[PDB]
């Protein structure tokens, strides 16, 4: 394949959305339709048997199919033409009975989405497993939290990972919830009412849905693209979180920080570009919801292009995030070094709390604040400046004071918050 | 307030996102926080009573708050400063205890979203009610379905409305599902671990959630923006369907079509522009999910701008669609006139089927197909061309053939599909 | 190659952005670099001769290049490695001298853009030629102008085409203007300062620019992506106009309108989807301008994905519009029929003016206004309602009033406006 | 005003796009139209004098105007109504003569864009001036360049600033080029052909353009939105560069880097959010180019909302970037400290070059590479490891060797590249 096809895509996701799997879905739908309609007495029983026997992607002439599609303008009837020609005894004229091409394309797209989300669920399960392990392994490793890219107060690396873990669990819930809407048959014919099937239209629809393990539709949805668009916005939300992970890991991999390492942050690079492309594709799928009347004049076709791209981009981002988290290098010594840069300023709030009991909470804040900025101007440890304050030094000895100035003693309830995420 | 403020926004939704309601939310949070911490014994109970007494938006100096916000850079501490100054006996120094400003903004944004979605749910119930009425009222009103802006086969106007109705019901389900994730407290302090509250952080968080009728958070989510972004993508999905409705109504009110009328399609005009703005805002909120570390350096602030805009645009789109659907003018005579334009071509498939027993399946298809092409090129009724087929004219009188060429006799199961959207 | 590859892309544009042309550009750059540095005395002249001799894309092992690119992470050094191995006597070790991989990718992307814009300019010249012919051919063909999808006043079809023509001429000017910025060499090395070339960096850069027929760069632009992004926004602007053309043509070919025909509006369908995808890609390229420091950690790679996609989508949109405009079917009789739909209401303003001298300015307005409303509600010709105004019928015979109610007599200066777009 | 109105907007840009300035533009256009048409003999000379005297924004009833606009649906005729009522002797009936409301809104928008770009040009001039000073002041200050957020080789801070300077100069060229297209009159009447003005339509148009200091239009452009959309894409490109500047400054302001300081990087925070909102707004303006027929049914109205927002967001981003660059704090000692982190590895390429003359260039690379990774594993200076190599140590003494290991001696032609940018 192409040089970059497996860098911004993956083999597995490329296969699902390939021409071969797409047509294979078409053929399974035509097969299930023939079987259903024979059982209902709509078409003769030979014909179903002969049609099903020729619903094999290996018999397709791809070059002719491309020609016919460019020249019909839509991608299904070129396959129906070869199916009729490969059946004997004129029995092929009973295939595609009452269908329109968008019944086949919509339902095939549903089938490909289900295959795609199987891969996504597996990657998510693996990512969640890695984050559960990392939150526990590094539960007590202290590090500087950062607000506006400036050090704030200490936290633990496990706490950081538990926050990603909780987010991906919410994405897992979103996925399961949309599946019950998305895994739905589309079978409505030219205008949605299956007019050519008369009083057998709904009966055919419901039987076909059961054959394909899909929910029956309430009504036709050929220009009602909320199911596909919702898949796209979910991909946007998920890669949004993947892009945050890539951002934080690449920030922690700067030469001047050195707190983690990928197993150059190339995986983070690919995640970032993939997420950027997916979010704009989501806007395009929202745009496509403007499909006019009973078959959209353009909007529908946006989905043909964007959905396979977005799925491929997302699988590549998921692949890279899974790989990084599963072999992530963590460097507690660099984390400790960065905690010590401010020479105590990062835990001034811990000094205020300890001294608040003897001097008053508000007064302790103001007193320690003055010591902080004094320590900043002179580039000296806060401990040295605190000890030069009789009001402070008369109420806390050195042993207590370097304890309060030790960044590793101001972790708050990080461990209990981690337990709250791990327990469910 | 402004010339266009109630055209691309609404009074109710503008009030929700105004500075006054935003700060009013801030004060309710600070009040509830003081009460909770007084109950836990963290601050004196008389201090809480004085703080709560001064948690009134009418006491705020707006110009001073504006100035301080521009100097500080963030919108909460200007309000905490006035609360501290307005309380007696220095008791205001116990407010905002252990909080960071993004605890207040995130939780206030949650409360404003709940208020917004109450309005959205009301609009949705009303739109759904109108469409149920329209689907039943016009259940049997025939019209031409349109594919690629060309007439396809006949349907009924009620069928068309039932297809919108089924979609809005899916949007209602999406709304309910995201509410359980979105209606969640944010109280985590500077780095998420509430370090300044020691062993009282989790207790304070959970009690505050109950006081505000919000779910307790698993863990802090200051840079985990999936709850806000998912609100944005839902607004994108909903306004996508609103934009289709606007498209189909303005197409049906073209001078050359005239099948419906607004109660110039000016409401459809506003809906179109609102949806376009909302879909791009959703991409920006997905972009904002890239918030670094424990407080984002820029991405977070995207949400401050986009969320009130998208809420306002969405409420204006909903208002116009609600208004249009409640007084929609329907013109069945124009509908019938347009059905008669093709002079039978629109039901050629019904003619093929009706003739299959008399002519043979193959000839019926081929004869009607060729006769259709003649009638189109010559601009004559299909019936007249069929009668000039001696084989056809020898077996079917004009009366029987006239029934097959009548578009009102080829509606399929439109009524039963309507029942499927309504009756369950 | 793929079923849809020539429907949402084109053979010529796919070739330009293929791996083979991309690498072929790489080799031409390495060849020109060796020659320049041999001329400057940096590398031996026999080494350059051997490098140039092996700068042939036919000698590349594509599967190995694919593997190495996936291991290295970037797409150039896999080609430099095979060039070094294919040269004799270790003379290949003088290639890529002082270059970084983004020098090769940026400059190759520039060359591929120049090839792409050659195709774009050809399509633009052909579209402009077709519109000049259509504006002149149909200069006097009357039709209804439409505002908010409602008939407004009469215009001519040539006037409508002259308005598209004027727009594409503005797009041609934008194209020419950006070419002088975009056709620029990138050769700056790892950090932009060509440190490894010492006092020969600028000399090498400027000589290489001449060898490739590119402008010398002011300074390195590895993270300064305005040249590539401006190509993307231009494609957005151009496909925006193409999307309007597709909209107006598919509206005029509605069954109820029938004023034009494609030579189903299938080309308009593809144009619509291509433009929607291109406009979102432009936002992604603007996003990519956020490239950090001297080599971007993610944003840069957005360009690798989006630019070939947008180029391909744009070429397919241009191909379809070029094809449609060159064989557009125009139906003046349908145009006249639609002009006659309102039975005179569309030229009520001409009636007011014609009557002003006879009735007085004020009464002419008021009388014609009220008569219009009667004719609309009663679905009768305006002329008949005017004649039932005794004051009007006493001063103007039917013949004079019939001329004022004739839409073909109220065309204004359509022809002179056409001359303004054509004659200059 | 609102709490955040001057944080994500500016006073000056809010004024330009306010209701008051918008209507003031409307009134000037109606005044110029009256004067022009009196000179042409189209309307009587009193009337022009009386109309002009009442073209004053102070006489407008804003509450009535809001009511009429919501209820007409478009924003001009409410102003024409008050103008007619404020003129004596029925002379107001000659205003707005032959105009449609979009002539007034389009032309007013052009006038507001010209006012807006005056502010943008001033900010750009000030930013370019700051960057010229910084490139010269810090021409020789060494620092680490960074690729993929990892240290690459040394450059100077002045070199970094010269790269921004060259980019903003290209943005200045883009601005000047679009001005000649954008500063154009829109005066075409209901359908673009000014039918109600007969053979005086073009004459009125050209005279009005001269009166307003605007270019005459080739033809009407009511649904041809490339001029407005092009303003939006330029804003996207410019804020793209502003967002890169904010990114690099906030990265250099991390606690662990400390190389620059703003005069928390709050200005960088606002720039980032503003740029993110502008890029999506650009996609919406591209979307709006799909305006149907002679007056768009929705797309046109997108521009009413997005353009003032994008202008305001851009002015706030420009304001912050201007302020930061004009008082930027630069810390060469921190820059030198970060250059020394790798203990010589960052200038290993300088050692390869110096040693290449005695050992051969290729062999020198391989030899120094081995010393580099040895130095990395043992966390020792490259100099110490190099001196432990007889082949290397026999050809370069220590004095030469710590010179080559000194990061401040490997700047390449940074100074000459700066001169190349400053010289024009």
């Amino acid at each position: 394949t192409g040089t970059l096809s497996d860098i911004f895509g993956t083999p597995q996701m490329r296969e699902i959305w390939s021409d071969q799997n797409r047509v294979a879905c078409y053929l399974e739908i035509e097969a299930a339709l023939a079987i259903v309609q024979a059982d209902l007495g709509i078409i003769p029983k030979n014909a179903a048997h002969e049609i099903v026997e020729h619903c094999r992607v290996q018999e397709i002439d791809w070059a002719l199919y491309k020609q016919k599609t460019e020249l019909i303008g839509y991608p299904v009837l070129g396959i129906v033409q070869q199916l009729v020609a490969n059946c004997k005894d004129g029995l092929g004229e009973y295939c595609h009975w009452g269908a329109t091409t968008q019944d086949i394309t919509d339902t095939a797209t549903v089938m490909q989405i289900r295959q795609s989300l199987t891969l996504v669920k597996q990657r998510l399960d693996s990512i969640v497993s890695s984050l559960e392990h990392l939150a526990e392994q590094h539960r007590n490793v202290p590090m500087a939290a950062r607000s506006n890219l400036k050090q704030a107060v200490p936290i633990t690396f496990g706490f950081k990972m538990a926050r990603f873990l909780a987010t991906f669990r919410r994405h897992q819930q979103r996925l399961v919830e949309l599946e019950k809407r998305v895994y739905t048959l589309e079978f409505g014919g030219a205008a949605g009412n299956l007019s050519s099937l008369g009083d057998q239209g709904i009966a055919t629809h419901d039987a076909l849905a059961k054959m394909l393990d899909l929910a029956p539709a309430e009504i036709a949805w050929h220009t009602e693209h909320d199911r596909f668009a919702e898949v796209g916005t979910f991909l946007g939300l998920l890669t949004g979180t993947l892009a945050k992970l890539a951002t934080d890991i690449k920030l922690m991999s700067q030469t001047e920080v050195g707190e983690v390492g990928e197993p150059n942050p190339i995986s983070c690079v690919y995640i970032h570009a993939c997420a950027a492309n997916v979010r704009q594709g989501a806007a395009a799928l929202l745009d496509a919801m403007q499909s006019d009347h009973e078959r959209g004049t353009g909007p529908w076709e946006i989905i043909w292009v964007q959905l396979p791209l977005m799925m491929n981009w997302t699988s590549a981002a998921l692949n890279n995030a899974d790989f990084v988290l599963r072999g992530l290098q963590v460097f507690p010594d660099a984390m400790q070094h960065n905690l010590d840069l401010s020479k105590g300023l990062i835990v001034s709030e811990a000094v205020m709390m300890g001294l608040g009991n003897t001097l008053g909470r508000q007064y302790a804040h103001d007193a320690v604040y003055e010591c902080c900025r004094t320590a900043f101007v002179q580039d000296r440890p806060l401990l040295d400046v605190l000890l030069e304050n009789h009001e402070i030094a008369s109420k806390l000895d050195r042993t207590e004071l370097e304890k309060l100035c030790d960044p590793a003693n101001y972790l708050g309830q990080c461990s209990q918050w981690i337990d709250r995420v791990l327990s469910p």
